[PDB]
């Protein structure tokens, strides 16, 4: 199971860690995806989930919206984990560099909702530029089932810690 993890709430923890080292580690039965509406995974969580996978979570995702065109801001979807994971939960958070509605962070929490556990980063932090520790309160907010949340950055995930 998950190991080294803090205690934030009943059913949220949180760890600093690259969620790709720790999708390695503990093959959870969901990882979530920081996508984009494409699926284009180039940087970040997802270009970094996508490295991890040799490319094949990009060729399973492209075949994804070529059948079924693009996700919504706030959406998800259900994909491979391929080595990672046994599924990979594709959840769009908005991208406040792209002007994306805040209030969409909410309603994209809410797809977490509609599975047990989960590891997952914080939706809309790093490139994405939302503030992380309204994305963390956002998340403890929304989230009912158990959420393992992964944070790279040491002095952001000490900043949650001590501000939260
Ligand atoms: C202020 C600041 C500075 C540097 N990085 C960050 C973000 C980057 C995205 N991120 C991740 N958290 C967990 N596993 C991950 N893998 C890849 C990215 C990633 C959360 C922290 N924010």
């Amino acid at each position: 199971s998950f190991s080294g993890y803090l205690k934030l709430t009943d059913n949220v923890y949180i760890k600093n860690a690259d969620i790709v080292e720790e999708a390695k580690k503990v093959k959870p039965t969901v990882v979530v995806n920081a996508a984009n509406v494409y699926l284009k995974h180039g940087g970040g969580v997802a270009g970094a989930l996508n490295k991890a996978t040799n490319n094949a979570m990009q060729v399973e995702s492209d075949d994804y919206i070529a059948t079924n065109g693009p996700l919504k801001v706030g959406g998800s979807c259900v994909l491979s984990g391929h080595n990672l994971a046994k599924h990979c939960l594709h959840v769009v958070g908005p991208n406040v560099n792209k002007g994306e509605d805040i209030q969409l962070l909410k309603s994209a929490y809410e797809n977490f909702n509609q599975h047990e556990v989960l590891l997952a980063p914080l939706l809309s932090a790093g490139i994405f530029g939302a503030d992380p520790i309204h994305s963390l309160r956002v998340c403890v907010d929304t989230v009912r089932t158990n959420v393992y949340l992964a944070v790279f950055d040491k002095n952001l995930y000490d900043k949650l810690v001590s501000s939260f």
